[PDB]
This record gives structure tokens, C-alpha cells and sequence, in this order.
């Protein structure tokens, strides 16, 4: 028991197995005609869950002892800094694998061919360069502000009818929080209600919680109250300030419930604490601790707090923040398994084009983007010296599945796909790529879908050194199914 | 049953199976194109960990009933003389266990054998006096000050591609310290934030303590306080004291109690719960220092400096800092990085720099790195055993070959063939050109010199010595003997 | 489920056994270069600790079934009386076991076999009184007093590289003790701070400890209080002044308000002191009753020469002397400090048995084993003059003699059977000087080395083993009966 | 297959083996050549013992289901009137049983031959008559004080290099016991020394004990103090509770209350003139440096054994609480000290008034074996006593054996029908001691038999087995007799034991599964 140790072909088989059972499950969601799978487990889950991201269902479960859940793990900070919209480098990073069989004949040193890594970094940066990107998004924009990334990310799901339309609105949301701040404030939720439209967009914060039967309805000029310690003196220093709103991240003590009612002052009883620490940064802030916390120690926002009917049910927001660093978003749905999907994609759709007016820079969607690199990394592995050629090579034509599997998806046939693709981009127009509804090759800037130029970079970092950590250490393996 | 003892055969082999298993991982760890590791382990664990640094792994885990956590301990006390660079003394006395097979082909005495440790005596006094060595580093020290060993430490660490600016560094810092004052105060944390420019120097001590959100925002004049006895039990002596002596900080080593906590916010007095030892008999030096009594701790008793206390804000996490200390002579260090625990591998990589460069100065000796030391120690030592009796020569012979495998250690990792690495290194060696060595980027031979890595002389005194009787300890005992447990 | 069935060669079977098994591992222990062997258990037991002395790890636990324990028990009344230099005594009593194959071979009766011990007394008797051992133990002594036997002793403990120092030291120690009554009042323990010389002989009685930093340094016609309570303030401070108190020691915990009265009136008081050092320190101030604080004056008796406190290395260590009767004093020793230190608490006590034997014995025989392979030569001859049955029992024993050379050789690193040849032709010329030389790995002159044996050790082991073997070759049943 | 049920010749078997397993440990305890056996146990038991006389190892334990207890403990009357000598009565008795496998040869009625026990008060009859006994012993005695039965019982034992003159010795020490005082008050311990005496004898007692290192050296006009109780004090038992007073302040009265212990043992003690105190327990710290000061010698732990005979010794007195000293205490007055006997320190206690009670501390030269001295001694007082009240001997060595033997092959042949083959079969029952006496020795068996038959024919009741020789000699130049009471009465415990049971044909059921 305890530690283990790995021999020769064992050791490089634990890793190499890990990589191939995780990308046939994840190669079905890619593309925009992906489908989803339902997973049942050994009672800890409750219940069936069927998860359209990759991501997500990898993130909950540690199925069993290979190293797999590391490499998983690192997704999801991917997805904080950019990679989302499909999963694909999962998928990228397991083929590299392969390889590893083939090396087996290059009897010499594994290790040396790890220096194929950050000549594959080199390979990034060649790819990054050699390729058109793009030149618009100048900032906000009356038409290339959307109907493009977020659509492609919304294609490989099937809700894409009346969803498009939700991510042409996801921008909308970006062009609010563009400025000096970085990319924070963002929470969404979603309602029982039909409508074409199926959304909504709210100005302020978005609570649901109420003190009680009594209470004013109403409070104005409102000044925000937050106790880190439970309620389980009140009214003297409450009355000078002047206070309208209470809010506490716990259970409340029913005694001062009474006392609120009389005065006139509106508290929230079990506030989520994430909701809370957002708010300091709101309303200036405020010293939390005990009842000593009111007067100068907290710093209290004015403008107005009301409980208000969003079309339905009754809700209550926060608004008018003096700061302006914060903000809230709020989506009414038709309600369906793919409206609180909403809540996978607008995550999603903060990182890929908040990122979008910072770059400046995004590359042409629908594999337009890996052909072209395809082309141009087979020079360079000859253009190197011949040793590291041979593991630069090899990288070259990892590239020629992402095509193939944009192509499968659509229902056409992948020989005749791969083939009518390259000649179009070795020919040297970019704009030309993968048409999916064609079932051959088109103007993907008609369609226009692009994706962003950091999905790309990052992706290409993320996969290298998410590689290297395997056919590099030992420590693992697996052994038999359920 | 768990008696535990074994017999002739069987007992050598749980030696020898011990310092296998060890090996095959640390080798992998070792310099530039070095190896970091992911454990796990089922029970009382959260999560798989993953130390690059040999020894703190080591000292972490008793997993096995086979003696190897016994051996692993004795290297932690080599760390606080040196100790470090990249994990190599524990290797060199598991390939020792490997000639042991042909001692049983030998057919005469196990311990007769032993009289090559003597021997092994013999290689520690021709490494120390045989070769010129430094020459230089006539102290504080231009360029010479690093670009040498720190960044042949920080070799094994993946870190390396803008690491190696931290590593040169660890040596400014060495210069402040150095001289008699003292070997102490040194402290490192990393930081989630980043920037080209990883790692800042702090004019004082860096801290990150709350008494929580409650009190006011910054003090003023500040005086410090620190307490031996904690605060748990009152409040109205606390007050008294600390109204007329204007009190702008507290620093409590242990629990804090609430009741006083209330008071210190209204008063205006920041205080720190749980603050950690280590840090406070360093602010003692720092701050003039006070006698930490009972509350009878106030006023002429308590000595406290004052330029300021404040909360910052480095990057994103909020820390303490205290700063402007009127003795001057302690000083910390903290580092900034891109976002990983590898990152907090700051700790046991900083580590790695402070002992180092205080020996360096004083000790006026040095050995050359890249492995440069350890062939011309292998060509003079192969001599030996033909010059020297009967029973001596084959067990010295034996420990000349041992040398062999550390030029083969330090270009493995490279990634060029070992076999061809071995012969070539020996020829520029035996003709006499000490400054010549292994080139990991070059993947052949180079100059050292050059380069300018150099390994502290105490660091080879050292090992010699810890190799000698770490292979001597498990087979230096026979029988060990269990009474029926409690 | 009852009385335990073993008969004839079962029974001499697990007599057999526990001897081999015993020999080989204090096989590496008998010599200069021994082997250092370390135990380790858990429950009362707090870790690795290691014995170079064969005889205290056997008594202290008893590992298994087999019978041997009761000979083990044996070993140590030797001990107290000689014991030490090295465990010899246990090997010979294992290898009289190897022959019992060689009494079935003969066919008759074991028994007749016994008068071999007759024979061994005899054999003993040739080994004694043959040849010249040493003569001229003058008593004092400048030269040969030591540097010689308790080398010997040292030579297969750790501490040797610098403590062969040490030993010359112990045998000064034994000329002040020296009158009749033979071995008390001596007292000694070890030191944390290091010094070349690792060891200061003090006058009188060592005591480490302090009331506090405060209180008056210098006591004179000092007045010692013993009390068997443990420490209001008024009762103590009242019948103190008119005595004139000097000083307090007592064996437990110490009250603090009577330590701050102490440093006011100039009285220097002890807390937790010893219980046996101050048993021996009544004997040596005439001692007192120790009862409640009526204990004072007239039912106590207060010694009065010197008593002080002297920094001592790194650990403050307070000195009793001047004592009327003379009959106790006390030994002082400052080791390297790395638990092996603790371990010169072992050696120490070597030291003041085996060289108290030779002031007596004016007695001793060359050592490394010159004397067995001399009595050797002479026993081969005795049992072809005996008739024949008389022959094998007094032949085997013997041949035993063999072995010893051999052990002595074994641990040294070269091959038993080569020692043998050498060793035998030196002892059968004649000169009873030349023996075992481990360090030269061949033979010498033994007297050269300066290693020599007490003459008793070698008569009473002779007849001690003989004992000793008998005590199981007799019972052939032992006997376990209805577990549980 | 299993049930415990017996049928004829099998009933007859379990008899026989309880005879013959006992046999066997026992003959090798026979004789110059015996052998000493170790016990143990895990509980109800602390270590292996080992019992040189056969019938104190019997009497302590009864291991298994098959009949043998009963015959052992017969024994036990035979040692307390004469006692021991060697061990010879219990192997005679399972010797019986060896002919029954040649009675179901008889192919009939089995207990006519039971008439052999008729035959064997026959053979009794004859011991009286033929044996020679002795005519001599006048009381104290010049030369035939010893070196006669005294000798027999060591001689089964190796001690009987030196030891010879050990048991000499003896006797002197049986003279001041003899007649009214019975067994009481004898005392011995070894001394490490070499001498040819090898013994010494003492008037007084030695007990081996000190109260401390301090203390007065010597004490005389000695006063003897012995407790029932230590002189340790706090439980009680019934605690009186955990208690509660009235804060700390009376609470010093209770470490005051252990002053007033100290106080009377010292005001009390002083009066007397107190020269010796000896307590059988722990004793208490306190009280040990009064009686160093005082002038008083106390003994910690000594044992109640040698307190007993102590007490007859000094007149005894009354053992109880604190108010002991004086008059209810009867201290006789001598010499009490501490005397270096060369190698360890013992404590004399001597001049007693009473003269009943005496030790006989030996010497002799050292080695485990004088614990053997411990182990011979108590051989010595048991045969002394006899010798003394009988003054009636046989010769020993199997000597008398041999010489009825040779009578009783006679008789059967004299006796007509169904009479006969009992009688022989009692009568060859004689012969295996001889053969019992000859194999511990360790010399040939059957060789010894004829020879010693031969020497017995002529009329010699002197000659003997002699172990030491190997083959046979005159017993009487040894100076080895066993007492006459030995002998008489095991003839008539051997047959009748053995009797009980053949009788019985059937040990049966029970009720359970």
C-alpha cells in the first residue's frame, strides 16, 4: 500500500491510457451538431446528470486512480482565463500520446523529445504570426460586437433557435463592464416565464429574501448594514444613522425583528456571503464585527433599495452604486433543461469576449484557423534541426484532427472534408474555412464566426505544458471497469 | 506476531530494497532539466502533493515497516550546514548497497569491507586539498555574487525560465546580512500576482494577520506590544495600561480572547491573533525588544520602535507590514510569482540560497560545480586501490566507482546519452584542467568557470562524512529487537 | 494439555539450540573492533538504544521460550563480583554444546561423560600456577596502575577515541579508596560541555543544582537541613536564624515563598535534591532525623567545612566537602554529549570493579587470549594419560580452548583458521608473552600492548562455565503445564 | 470409537499406566546418580521449580483423569514419621503391575492370585528377620555419632566430594535439638569461601539484612522490637472520606499528624533502650533517621519465617499497635550485631536464653552449587531425628533388597498350587531394584544384576551396589544404612496400594453429552 513506483513500458502506459478514454466522450460535444450524454454514479451524485460541457462533468467526479483528474482540474482556470465555447483541448492534449508509441522505434532518450515542448512553444508563437487573424472590434461595435464567437460556442448546443439570440445579448453585458476594473460583478439567474425575447436586462443587483409579514414596503435613500457575527444597543445607534437596510450573512435572532417593523428599516435574514463580499466593494464598503460596526467604521451607498415584481415574482434589488466597479445581470427564461444552460453559457461568454475588446486581436472560427497553422508548421519542422524536426513534425499534423472533427459533426464525410480544406488555405485566403451547413468549405466571415485571438494562444500554452507534466513522472496507472 | 527481526540474507535486503526505490524518483529531480513528483496517499491525506525538493518529501512520510525513514531523517541537520543544492547525498549512499551483491561473490567478511569507509576517509581528504578551487570571492563581490549556484539549486525546479532572476537575487540579500550578527530573519511568502519583474525586496518584515475587519484602518506613532501569556482567562487592566502609554499595535503569539477585542476596536488599537513566534523574536531584534511577562508588560519594561504599521496591499492579498527598524541589521525578503504551489516552492527553494552564501564568505573555499569536483576525486581514487595492502582495494575500488555516477546523474536529466557524457568528461579531467565540467546546455563539455557555478567547500566536507556512515547505520546493526506492545 | 513431552535427543535439542543462536550475535562483541547492536520496541519502550555490553541486553528482556534465560541470570552474579573487560563466559558455555553430537556418536552414557568437568577443574587447575602471569602490583602506583586491562575494556566501546584518557583517570579514583571496606561511597555522572580532557576529579561530594539566580553566594560553618517533607513563612524563618542555616537540601518540589526569605538571611536552599546521594551524604556529615520543621537543631547534625557553587562547563554544579568522617567521596566526569555520552555511565562502572580486583588479586595473566591457547597445549596431552573413557570427556574439553582464539580472530577480519596456525606454534615455544594481536592481524607480544586480564577472571570462569553448562545437561525436562 | 467405556484386559490398563508413567521420572532419582527435574507454569504458579525428593513434586499436582493421586499421597505419613532417605517406595508398587500382562498368559480367574498379597505380608514378615541391623548408639555419641544414614541420603546426591563431611557435621547439630523440642528453629545459609571444612556452626541466628547505609555499627544489651504492622500510615481502608475541613489552614495538621508517629516511636523507644528493631513489612521513611541518631538498629522487609523462630528464641514477644515497647515486649539480651563473615554482611543474633533454637550457617567453596548445601541440609535434619528415636539401621545400597531376593525365589517354589506363582511374582519384583540402583549410575544394567545377586547368596549383608565402582562392593566400609522404620512400612503401603483397584474392574460414566 501506499506510495508506488513505475518500470519502463507500465509507467508510460498509466499515463497513456488516461489520455484516450477521456477523448471519445468529449469528441461527440464538439462542433455544432455535438449531443449530449447522461452519467449515473456510486451514490454521492443522487441522481442523472447530463452535462453538454466537457468541463463540468469532469470537474465533479474522481472516477478512479489514473492521472486524469489534475489535467482536468487545470480546465476549469482555463475557462477563468479563456477556454471555453467547445471543448477541444482536452482532446488535443490526448493524441499527443500516440505519438509516444511510435517513439518506441526512437530507441534514443523520451526526454530529449520533451524539448520538443517549448519548440512547440516556439510552434505557438510560429502559429501566432503566421496566420490571419483579424483587424475590427474597434470597441462596443454596431455589428461585429456579437453574432459571431458566442454563436459558434452556442452552436455545438442544440438550443440554438431562440438561444442564439441570448448570446447575441451576452455583449451587451461586456460593453457595461469595458474600463479600469479587470472582469468582476457578473451574476445571473433565471425565471419561470414565456417569451420569444426569453430575457431580460436588469440594471441592478438581483436578491430574492424578505425580513417578514410586517415592514415598510419601501425604502429610500437607503443605507446598507452588513455583521460578519449572528444577531443570536440596536435601535440607539440605528436611529442616528439612519439606517433602511439590513443585510446578514446568517440567521437573524427574532427579538430585533420586531423593533425593524416600528422603525421602519427593511433587513434580509440568511444573506449569501458571496453576494455580501461583492457588496462591500459596492458601497465603499464596511467594517464587519459586532454591533459596534454602524456610524463611521462602515461606509453605506445611497440611492434606492426596493423590492420590485419582475414580470412574476417578486424580488428585491440594489442599485445606484456610487462606486461604479460593480454591476448585475438578470435573464428571464421560457424554462427548458437548456435555459439554466444559460447559467454554463453567460460564464462562459464574460471570459470569451470581455477578453475580445482587450485583445484587439480574434482569428477566423470554423477550423479556418487550424489548416492554415497546419500548413505552415510542416515547413518549420524541416526549417529546424532534423532531431528536433522529427517531434515538430510530429506536432504538425496533430493540427489535421480538429478539422476532421468539425467536418464529422455535420454529417458529412471526413476523407473527402480533409481534402477539399487544405487547398483552400494553402492557397492562402483565411477567411475561407469549414461550412459545416454546407458540408464543404465557405466564407466563414459571412457566417461570421471568429474566434478570440487569446482562446488560441492560450489553448496552445495550456495544452503544452498540460502534456509535458505526462510522459514526464510516474506515480499512477489503472486496472479493471465499474 | 510483529517481532521483527531477520536473518544473514533477508536482513541485508531490506536495505538494499530501500535505497532502490528511493533512488530511481530523486534522480529524476536532479539539476536544470530536473523532475518534480505527485503523491498520493488514501488515508489521512486531502489531496495528491507534489514536492520538487527531495528533503521535505522525505521527512513528510513513514508509508513503509522498512527502515528508510530513519536514513531520511539525518539529512534535514546536513540542510541547516548546506545540505542542498539538488538532491545527490542520499543517491550516493543507495548506489553504495549496489556492490554489496558482489561482496557475497567476494565470500569472506561483510564487515572486513567495511575498512573502505576508511578508505572513503582518504577520498574526503583528497577532494579537500587536491585542485584550486575559488580563488576569488573576495567578499560582498561585483558580478561574482550569483548566476552561480542558486541558479544550479533552482536547476531542478521547472521555475528556471524566470526563475533564475530570483535566485540572483537571494545573494543581494546575503550582503546586508552577512557577518558575525547573526544567521537568522529571513523570511519568504509568494505572492498571487504578477509581473515581469517577479519578486520585491521589503525594507522590514512582511506579515498577513487580521484581528479581523474590525478597527481602524492605519496607526500612528506606533508602539508595539507582544505578549508571552495569552489574553485567555480582566478587561479593565487592559484598558488602564494601554490608554496612557497610546498603544497602536498589539502582537499576541498564541489564542486571543474576545473580551478585550471589543475594547481595542474602540480604543483604536490594531492587534494581531495568533501571530507566529518566529516572526516576533525576530521583531524583538528588530524593535529593541521588550522583557514578555504578564500584564504587568507596559510602559519602561516594553521597548517599541515606531515608523509605521500599515496594511498595503502587494498585487491582490492584503499583508502587514512593519518597516523603517532603527536597528538595521534585520531585514526580509518577499517574492512575487505567477500562481501555483509550485510556487510556495519559494520556501524550500529560497532555502536552498540563504545557508549557502553565508558559508561562502567566510569559509574563503569553494569546490567547482557541474560535477567538476567529483571526477578528479574519481581519477585519483582508482590509483588508491592498487597502492594500498590487501583487503583494502577491492572495497576502495568499489567506492571510486560510486564518483562515476554523478556525472552520469547530472547529464541524465539533460537528456543526452550518459554513456557517451561519462568518457568524455574524464579525459579533460585526468589531464588537469579543473575548471572544465558538465555542461547541461551545452550537453558536452564546458568551463565552468565561465558559467561561474561554484559549490560552497563546507558543502563537500559534508557529504563526504554523511555518505560514510549513512551506508554504516542500517547494516552497523543486527537483531532489532520488539517487547509485546502497550 | 499438560506437563510438555520431550525425551532424549528433543530434550538436549532445545539446550542446543539456544546456545547456537546466543554465540554468533556476542560473536561480534568479544574484542577491540566489536560490533555495537541497537534493540528497538514499542509500548514502554521509547526508542533505539544500543548496547555494546552483551550482559545488560539479555537480562533486560526475555524474548522467547526456549531455555537460557536462567543461564543469562548467571552471567550477572559473575558481574558483580568480576564480569566485565568483554562477554567471554557465555561463548564457552555455547561451545561445549557442539560436541553433545559427537556423545551420541560415542553410544553410551552422557553421564560418565560429566567427569569431563572433573577433568576442566583439573585442566583449570594447569592453566593456574604454570608459568609466570605478572608480578609487582606495588599498590599506587605511577605507571602501571593503568593504560593496560580497562583499554581493553574501552577498546570495543565507541567512546575509545577519546576516552582511553578517561580510563587511566578511574584507577586514581581506586588508590583513595583504597583501606579496609572494600567498594562504597562513590558517586559520578556525566557533563553536557565538551573539553579534551573529558573528565575533573573533585575532593568531595558533586551535586548539580539552584535555589535561584538570587540569594548569598558564600556559606561557612555551614548547617545542613535534610527534610523528608516537602515546603508558614514565620515557622521556618523563626527556628532558621537562631541555627544559623546555611544551607537546605531536600528530595522534592520546593515552595516558593521560602525561597525569597533564603536569599535575605544569607541561606542557599536546594529543590528536588537526589534521594540517594542525601542517604549517602547522612553517613558522611553524621547525619540528622528529618521530620515536620521541629526538624532544627539538636535532632539534626550540621558538617561545616566548605560548601560553594562553581560554574562547571556550561551547567552550574554545587560541591559538599570537608567531611570529619572521610570514609564517602564522589567521582566527577564532562563527556562529548551525543547520548553515547549517557553511555560512559556504563564504562565508569567497569572501571571501578575490575580494577579494585587487581589492587587485591596483585594477580593477572596476559591477555588477548595468551592464556587459553597455553592451557591448550597442556589439556591435549591429559586425556590420552587418563585410561579412556576418562580420555573423550577431558579431550573435548580441551579442544573448547580452540574457539576462543577463534572469536578473538573472527571479529577482527581475518579468517579463524589462519589465526590458528600462527597462534598455537608461539604458545607451544614457550613464550606465554606473545598472543592475538587484532590490530597487527597476526600474533605478538602482547605485553607490549599493555593488554592484560585479572587473574581471577580466568579461575573462577573456568569453574563458572563448567557450572554453568552442567545446569542443563543434567535436566533433560523441562516443563511448561495447562496453558490458558 | 469414543466414550469412555472399558472393557476386561483395558480396565486393567489404566491402572497399569499410572504406575509405569510415575516410574520412570522417578528411578532416575534414585540413588549416588539421580537426577533433578525443572516445573513450570504460566499462572497460580511463579517459575520452574525443581524437587530432587520424589514425593514433594507428587503431592503438588494432580495433572490428569487416571488414578495416582491417592497412592502418592500415602507417602506424605510415611516422611513425617521417618522420612526420606532415598525415594525407593513409589517405584516397588508400579513394578507389580508388569507381571499382569503375563497373568491374562493364565487364561484365569485373576484374583486367586490376589492371594500374592497375602504372600507379600509374607515377605514383610522376613524384612523383620533377615536384614542385620546395629547395636550402638549411646547418646551424643564419640565416633558412631555419623558417618552412617547420613551419608546414605547424600550419597544419592554428587555433593559427596567435600559434603561427606558436611553431613558429619549434622550430627553435632541433631545432639543440642534432641528428644522434646521437635522440629523447629534450624537455619542455614552458604558463605563464599574455600575451606576444607567447608562448614561452620553457630550458636545464634543469621538473618542477611540492613536498615540503611547510616546507622550505629554495633548495638549490644540488645532490646528486639518485632511488628505485626508497618510503620507506614494514611489509607486505613475506609479512606473517612476524601474529607473537608475548613480551607488550607487545618490541613497542615494533617502533615503534622505523621510527627506524632515519629514522636512515640522515638519518646516510647528511647525508655527501653532500644538496641534492635525488626519489622516484617515495609517500613515507613520517616522513622529511619530517628534510629540512626538514637542508636538503634531496624530491619526493613524481614521476612515472618525467621521471625517465628526468632520469637521462641527470645522468650517471643506480643505483636500489635504502637503501645508494644516495654513489658507486653520481651527482648532478650545479648550480643546483636553486624559481622562481615569475610564476604557478606549478615546480622547475628545470639546468647539466647531459651537454647531450644540454633543455626547452622555453612561455608564452604563457592559456585551455584552451595545453594546445594540448602538442598543437603534439610536431607540432614530429617534423617538425624529418626536415627536418634529408632536407634535401629539397615544396611543401605540396595543391600537389603538384594538379600530378600535371594530368600523369596526359595519360597515360591516351596509352596504349593495356586500359591506359588503369586509369591515369585512378588518375589522378582525385588529384582529391578537392584536394576533401578545400577542405570542411573550409568554403568551396564544387566551386568550388575548377577554379580550382586552372587555377593547377597554367600551371607554378606555388608555387600552392596556400588555406583561409584561400577560394579559390586562391601556397602558397609561406605558406611551408607538407611533407618530401620523405612523399611517395615513400605512392604505394607507397596502391596496394599497397588492392591485397591485390580479389585475394581470398572471407572465409570457420567451424565452430560
Amino acid at each position: 500500500a501506499g506510495a508506488d513506483e513505475e518500470r519502463a513500458e507500465t509507467a508510460r502506459l498509466s499515463s497513456f491510457i488516461g489520455a484516450i478514454a477521456i477523448g471519445d466522450l468529449v469528441k461527440s460535444t464538439l462542433g455544432p451538431k455535438g449531443m449530449d450524454k447522461i452519467l449515473l454514479s456510486s451514490g454521492r451524485d443522487a441522481s442523472l446528470m447530463v452535462t453538454n460541457d466537457g468541463a463540468t462533468i469532469l470537474k465533479n467526479i474522481g472516477v478512479d486512480n489514473p492521472a486524469a483528474k489534475v489535467l482536468v482540474d487545470m480546465s476549469r482556470v482555463q475557462d477563468d482565463e479563456v477556454g471555453d465555447g467547445t471543448t477541444s483541448v482536452t482532446v488535443l492534449a490526448a493524441e499527443l500520446l500516440r505519438e509516444a508509441e511510435s517513439l518506441i522505434a526512437k530507441k534514443i532518450h523520451p526526454q530529449t523529445i520533451i524539448a520538443g515542448w517549448r519548440e512547440a512553444t516556439k510552434a505557438a508563437r510560429q502559429a501566432l504570426l503566421n496566420s490571419a487573424v483579424d483587424h475590427g472590434s474597434d470597441e462596443v461595435k454596431f455589428r461585429q460586437d456579437l453574432m459571431n464567437i458566442a454563436g459558434t460556442t452556442l452552436s455545438s448546443k442544440l438550443l440554438t433557435h431562440h438561444k442564439d439570440h441570448f448570446t447575441k445579448l451576452a455583449v451587451e453585458a461586456v460593453l457595461r463592464l469595458k474600463g479600469s476594473g479587470n472582469l468582476e460583478a457578473i451574476h445571473v439567474i433565471k425565471k419561470l416565464g414565456g417569451s420569444l425575447a426569453d430575457s431580460y436586462l436588469d440594471e441592478g443587483f438581483l436578491l430574492d429574501k424578505k425580513i417578514g409579514v410586517n415592514q415598510p414596503k419601501r425604502i429610500e435613500n437607503a443605507k446598507i448594514l452588513i455583521a460578519n457575527t449572528g444577531m443570536d444597543e440596536k435601535v440607539e445607534r440605528i436611529l442616528k444613522h439612519g439606517i433602511n437596510c439590513f443585510i446578514n450573512r446568517q440567521l437573524i435572532y427574532n427579538y430585533p425583528e420586531q423593533l425593524f417593523g416600528a422603525a421602519g428599516v427593511m433587513a434580509i435574514e440568511h444573506a449569501d456571503f458571496v453576494g455580501v463580499e461583492r457588496l462591500a466593494l459596492v458601497t465603499g464598503g464596511e467594517i464587519a464585527s459586532t454591533f459596534d460596526h454602524p456610524e463611521l467604521v462602515k461606509l453605506g451607498s445611497c440611492k434606492l433599495i426596493e423590492e420590485v415584481m419582475i414580470g412574476e415574482d417578486k424580488l428585491i434589488h440594489f442599485s445606484g452604486v456610487a462606486l461604479g466597479e460593480a454591476c448585475t445581470i438578470v435573464l428571464r427564461g421560457a424554462t427548458q433543461q437548456i435555459l439554466d444552460e444559460a447559467e454554463r453559457s453567460l460564464h462562459d461568454a464574460l471570459c470569451v469576449l470581455a477578453q475580445t475588446v482587450k485583445d484587439s486581436r480574434t482569428v477566423y472560427g470554423g477550423g479556418c484557423s487550424e489548416m492554415l497553422m497546419a500548413h505552415a508548421v510542416t515547413q518549420l519542422a524541416s526549417r529546424t534541426p532534423g532531431k528536433e524536426a522529427v517531434a515538430m513534425e510530429s506536432y504538425a499534423k496533430a493540427l489535421r484532427m480538429l478539422p476532421t472533427i468539425i467536418a464529422d459533426n455535420a454529417g458529412y464525410d471526413s476523407a473527402d472534408l480533409v481534402a477539399q480544406l487544405r487547398a483552400a488555405h494553402s492557397e492562402g485566403k483565411t477567411t475561407a474555412g469549414l461550412d459545416m451547413k454546407e458540408g464543404t468549405i465557405g466564407d466563414m466571415s459571412v457566417l461570421g464566426i471568429t474566434e478570440s485571438f487569446q482562446v488560441k494562444r492560450q489553448v496552445l500554452l495550456s495544452a503544452a505544458e498540460a502534456a509535458e507534466v505526462i510522459l514526464r513522472v510516474d506515480n499512477i496507472i489503472k486496472a479493471a471497469p465499474r
